[PDB]
């Protein structure tokens, strides 16, 4: 019925079956729609691809916003890395899908998809900076510092599994006591 | 030495890189090289064994290079040597990776099983350093499966944001990535 379902189940379908290998006439079948309706409605695959990117990014973006309030820098990083884990768990196969179709995605909307993604990183180092700056955390290149939280974040894309025993937020708890501790012992 | 053989593995890794495994066809690669497909069935007998090759050649020297620093004594410094031998090796094959990282499905299964069994390997190689650390008293207690993630996922994501064209240093950027893992970010001495 609403967008945001069939959105739901193509990014499912396209998670199970692959984005390449699933045709417009699967995601009808599959949604319990004729071609002509869905082309009406989406105009194509690609559109399809576009809404899910969206809603993973804009939910994503949203997701890590929500931390950058927190006074205590350690604190702010640590909801931060749980939220972004939370979100990509519960809305795993929009991430999966929208890493099976960047390159076909349109021009500008390609540029969004970047654009989105520069700003979760920006406020990010924005959390990262200020803890700095208050002196809460030691003075590292922010830049490197953001670019490393995010490859733990994202890079669970490639070997979490969503009825594994680990929830992606626990992961991420561990990855910010790793972080912010280091590995050294006594200090 | 570059034979044929050889010239075929890197010039395939490039037009894989630049235009994309599943796009490229036998066809492609037969002409962007100069030879006949016949000559290319003959040396690899399918397209499936070109890049597993091109695979096996990038998981063989990333492996060897983390075996490096498992001689290293001083845990810390062993880490060290593993992670900027990786980045090094990752930007010195580029194309490799970038074939090796996409291509995994496309594998047959016994081809995917040595792959796998080589990153599997080198990440073994990993936990066995950051064990010695735990059990020698360098390293804190902390989950060594999850600590060697942590690390891989810093140096494998380079694969997506390491541009070849920037100045910057893989290995650099790997050096200020042991640094901050091996003392965090809180400022506390």
């Amino acid at each position: 019925t609403t967008r945001d379902r069939i959105l739901e189940e193509a990014a499912k379908l396209f998670t199970e079956k692959g984005y390449e290998a699933t045709s417009v006439q699967d995601l009808a079948q599959a949604l319990g729609l004729s071609k002509a309706a869905l082309y009406h409605h989406f105009g194509s695959k690609e559109e399809i691809l576009y809404e899910i990117s969206l809603l993973a990014l804009k939910g994503l973006v949203a997701a890590g916003e929500k931390a950058l309030e927190v006074a205590d820098p350690k604190e702010a990083l640590r909801r931060f890395m749980e939220a972004h884990a939370r979100y990509f768990e519960e809305n795993y196969p929009f991430f999966v899908t929208m890493l099976q179709g960047i390159k076909s995605l349109s021009p500008e909307n390609r540029l969004k998809t970047i654009a989105l993604r520069d700003r979760h990183e920006e406020n990010l180092r924005a959390i990262l900076r200020r803890g700095v700056e208050q002196g809460v955390f030691r003075e590292v290149d922010v830049a490197l510092a953001g670019r490393a939280v995010l490859s733990m974040l994202n890079w669970m894309i490639r070997w979490f599994r969503p009825d594994g025993p680990m929830r992606a937020e626990e992961v991420a708890r561990a990855y910010h006591d790793l972080i912010l501790r280091g590995l050294e012992r006594g200090s």
